[PDB]
């Protein structure tokens, strides 16, 4: 519900003095919006969901290919009509024996044959759309205001802390204000609009690895298949059956079934899970606009942390150009800011490195409390620093 | 997550035709693969009836 | 009136037991026991983490995990040695004869 | 950099020199993988000895 530790982060500062900012959200993605003397803090899409699909088409897999028939007609005598061409119950086809005496028959030649094999379907490869009313979304916003490595994953903690939500978009109500307690609110207008992909692309359902297919992959594809009915066309597919027999037994072998046919087009279509009725995309983006003139810091008439400071640990790499690190206070007084900044070289007067953790403070008064910082350092070596003078403490790094 | 693979026997089944098919009892294979060269040889062979 | 096997190509079922050897950052790679035997398949990957998850140190941590192989359906091929193999060589004459 | 160690003399390694080289080896087991430098085995010889 927040960024820190997820691979698909992008950090933003919307515009110069901007008090919205345009953004883009999909899947498994989060990001970290920055602005001048306000709150960090994280938008990310959660989950979406149809809270109503409909199938289109069905190819088959299939079994019955074992009751048989083989209407003969001798020399001259004309075609041959099976009964079982009355009702779908078979799939019948002609074709002509050489024969005569040798097998019953008056003259000597090429007499009619039609015989004929049952049709019913066992694995549907079942498919499905997707229109662009059903459609919700899910929208998850964190505030970086004080954590610890702990607290900052759980969502509990932080909603208690009034330092996250978790809201819902529809097309009907596209926005939303996120109240957060004294540090405002958020107000998004998300744009279900999203390509993303367009619903150009089919619903492919394979026994359990659902796909998502380009419409005519599918739709132009060489299997029996049925739309919303039980009855089956071009079920020809119960092939290699014309052994170019005699009128007593046409051959009727069922077609290997190879879900290679299917398998070998995986890498094609994207994967995704799907429930009963339920497909979450990860298909799918959403434009949203995050207006927050409205969004407020907190403990900024609070005075400057005053007591030593300890480093608990190797500051990480988030592998985004940013480190995280939790800091512990000696500190026996309540709410003051933490002063850390990230210096270029011991005892330099200016800052370098800027803060992901905007305005960072010792949330309680008990001491000896923790408090979780990202920074992204300046490239290079650099150094991280909190506390002033001889309480100070530090902590080299290097950027690449 | 250690997805099974689907089973898609269609990459068997796509490349039927090519092979021939043969009945095949567990121990046997009837060759029908198969053929064989031969010499009539009949010097030996004569009329009747005439 | 003896063939023989040569390969074994199957479909599958048994991909149901997990594993997940764990290893933090800078603290190397990472071995799962279900790797003595191939009673399990086994694959390395390095997974983004640190004070989050656990892990002192952020950046990436070793992964070893494993699932298990046994087979279902067995596509089995074999070979056809060109002395078990007779022919049935049936020979007709034109003599006299009826449709019958 | 790595902290290569080798009998007596220890040295300072990069990463992949290291890592990226060609010897059997093993993480912080007694099971070794790569062994595969047990080579010059096939004398592609005769069932009796190899």
């Amino acid at each position: 519900f927040n960024c820190l530790g997820m691979s698909n982060r992008d950090f933003l500062e919307g515009v110069s003095g901007a008090t919205w900012v345009d953004l883009v959200l999909e899947g498994d993605s989060c990001v970290t919006i920055m602005s001048k003397d306000k709150p960090t803090i994280d938008v990310k899409m959660m989950n979406m969901e149809a809270a109503n699909l409909a199938e289109v088409r069905s190819y088959c897999y299939l079994a019955t290919v074992s009751d048989l028939s083989t209407k003969a007609a001798c020399p001259t005598m004309g075609e041959a009509h099976n009964d079982k061409r009355a009702d779908p119950a078979f799939v019948c086809r002609q074709g002509v024996v050489d024969r005569g005496w040798g097998n019953g028959c008056g003259l000597f030649g090429k007499g009619s044959i039609d015989t004929c094999a049952k049709f019913a379907c066992s694995t549907k490869a079942i498919g499905r759309t997707i229109l662009k009313e059903n459609i919700k979304y899910e929208v998850a916003i964190f505030v970086h205001g004080p954590t610890t490595v702990e607290s900052h994953g759980n969502y509990s903690t932080q909603v208690g802390a009034t330092q996250a939500g978790r809201f819902s978009i529809t097309p009907a109500a596209p926005s939303y204000t996120l109240k957060l307690g004294e540090y405002g609110e958020v107000t998004v207008d998300c744009e279900p609009r999203s390509g993303i992909d367009t619903n150009a692309y089919y619903v492919m359902t394979v026994g359990t690895k659902t796909f998502l297919v380009h419409r005519e992959w599918f739709m132009d594809l060489n299997l029996p298949w049925s739309s919303a009915g039980s009855t089956v066309w071009r079920n020809r597919e119960t092939l290699m059956e014309f052994e170019e027999p005699h009128a007593t037994k046409q051959s009727v072998i069922a077609l290997g079934s190879q879900e290679g046919a299917l398998h070998q087009a995986l890498a094609g279509a994207i994967p995704v899970e799907f429930s009963s009725n339920t497909v979450k995309l990860t298909s799918g983006h959403l434009k949203c606009r995050v207006k927050m003139e409205k969004l407020q810091l907190k403990g900024t008439t609070y005075g400057v942390c005053s007591k030593a400071f300890k480093f608990l640990g190797t500051p990480a790499d988030t592998g985004h150009g940013t480190v995280v690190l939790e800091l512990q206070y000696t500190g026996t007084d309540g709410p003051c800011k933490v002063p850390i900044s990230s210096v270029a070289s011991l005892n330099d007067l200016t800052p370098v490195g800027r803060l992901v953790t905007v305005n960072p403070f010792v949330s309680v008064a008990t001491a000896n409390a923790k408090v979780l910082i990202e920074l992204e350092p300046p490239f290079g070596d650099s150094y991280i620093v909190v506390g002033r003078g001889e309480q100070q403490i530090n902590h080299h790094w290097h950027k690449s």
